[PDB]
């Protein structure tokens, strides 16, 4: 480990840590900067409690919850609860709070011919690797499985003792667009939250829950809870989403027809030269109130009211508008959140995210480094660059340390299982090695979160 400098507090925190240097680049072609960073060895007053895999595998149950401590009432459903002192929790479906660790885009994407001679079927491979994860402190994976990740993880979780918990992610805005047979807003996909206020949207959310697109997992007890989108866009830079509404040529189109008329509400002239941040903010917060609505009133409504509805995953500036948190607040079981662009979590947000959204807690659903020690292109991707797969290791303990002090946060999900054959996005190389210098740090965090979660709330 690097020597580290005199102890100062963390911004936000009441903790004091020895800070060490990451260097790191937003782009692998761009100049290296040094950042303050906060490892796991260099925190004040904690020290590293599970030290060994099975030190961590006797402390938690089968879906990798705290067996030893407090429970909550059994539902035999994932779900969410809160603990006196102000924390969010998902709870199993025998009660015990599960931490979410997990791992994006389970899928097998690596080189076929270092598959065959890894993993003998399918089966095998989600078998080895819910061991693999488990040992690590990973128990879930979550979104971008496709058809067949998650037709894999579903079929070995019915036959399993041990699961590796799932939580699909679903693509709603286009399926009703399809099912509709019509185009995006302007003919741009950019703009495809305002088919919110098509005719049929609410009605054709409770009919897709109904579906068979839910059908292996509607009441399934290995389901954590699903996705509905992916970064949709709600405003971006350079573009606003009120503005772009207004600007839409087809008068006629329900988008431009709802960004009008909520001009007109608020006493405003319908063109572009009256509208603000604030006005714009607000209506990309209507949009977000009708579409996370529809979504929950169809789960209540549908053949599983159980289900968790884990969100859209925001990213970008609709993360920080307070009008879509506030929405997804009222809405979504969790409040997903992919979270880039950062070194830090920023703790001023996100304890404006637990006011916000009326105490409903988020979950980070992507976040990653990139190794520079790899030599791949590394350009794809908004993670940043680290020198080499320890740093990563040090910016993985240093975001998750960030998390876990948010009361509000239930965990995370890092992005993602596999590297693509040109950018070092994975916890596994493109032939399915782990990055063990990675995975090493990743499991001192992750066998650690309950006795850190204690240290940073007593």
């Amino acid at each position: 480990l690097p020597v580290p400098g005199p102890a100062e507090t963390y911004p936000n925190s009441t903790k004091q840590y020895q800070p060490i240097i990451v260097e790191y680049a937003e782009k692998p072609d761009k100049a290296f900067i040094e950042a303050k960073t906060r490892i796991l060895p260099y925190l004040v007053g904690y020290e590293q409690q599970t030290k060994t895999q099975d030190e961590y595998l006797q402390s938690v149950n089968k879906y990798g919850s705290y067996a030893k401590g407090q429970k909550f009432k059994a539902t035999g459903r994932f779900r969410v609860e809160k603990n006196s002192n102000g924390r969010s929790w998902i709870v199993d479906p025998e009660g015990y709070p599960y931490y979410v660790r997990g791992i994006a885009s389970f899928r097998m994407d690596g080189n076929s011919s270092a598959f065959g001679k890894l993993y003998s079927s399918v089966d095998d491979w989600v078998a080895k690797s819910q061991k693999q994860f488990s040992e690590i402190g990973f128990h879930s994976v979550c979104a971008f499985g496709k058809e067949e990740g998650d037709k894999a993880v579903n079929d070995y979780n019915k036959s399993a003792s041990s699961p590796l918990t799932q939580a699909p992610s679903f693509s709603f805005l286009a399926e009703f667009k399809n099912s509709k047979g019509i185009s995006y807003p302007g003919q741009n996909v950019n703009l495809k939250i305002g088919l919110v206020f098509y005719d049929g949207w609410d009605e054709w959310c409770k009919e897709y829950l109904n579906s068979d697109a839910f059908g292996m997992f509607r009441n399934n007890p290995d389901v954590l809870g699903f996705f509905s989108d992916n970064e949709i866009d709600f405003s971006t830079w350079g573009n606003r989403l009120l503005d772009r509404f207004l600007k839409i040529s087809n008068k006629q189109d329900p988008a431009y027809i709802a960004a009008a008329k909520f001009m007109t509400d608020k006493d405003k002239s319908a063109n572009v030269s009256d509208v603000t941040d604030e006005l714009n903010n607000e209506f990309a917060g209507i949009c977000a109130e009708k579409y996370y609505s529809a979504i929950k009133n169809a789960v209540k409504a549908s053949k599983d009211p159980e289900l968790l509805y884990l969100g859209s995953r925001l990213h970008s500036l609709p993360k920080y508008n307070s009008y879509i948190i506030k929405a997804a607040g009222k809405y979504c079981d969790v409040i997903s959140i992919n979270y880039y662009s950062k070194w830090s979590p920023e703790k001023g947000y996100m304890d404006g995210w637990k006011n916000q959204a009326g105490g409903t807690p988020f979950m980070v659903t992507e976040f990653y480094t990139k190794g520079e020690d790899t030599k791949l292109d590394n350009s794809s991707g908004a993670g940043f660059v680290v020198r080499d797969q320890q740093n990563r290791g040090f910016a993985y303990q240093h975001f998750t340390l960030g998390l876990l002090e948010a009361k509000n946060c239930v965990g995370w999900v890092f992005f993602k299982y596999l590297d693509d054959e040109d950018c070092n996005k994975g916890m596994l190389d493109y032939n399915y090695k782990p990055y063990t210098s990675l995975t090493k740090y990743m499991s001192d965090i992750n066998w650690n979160v309950y006795n850190l979660i204690d240290y940073f709330d007593k």
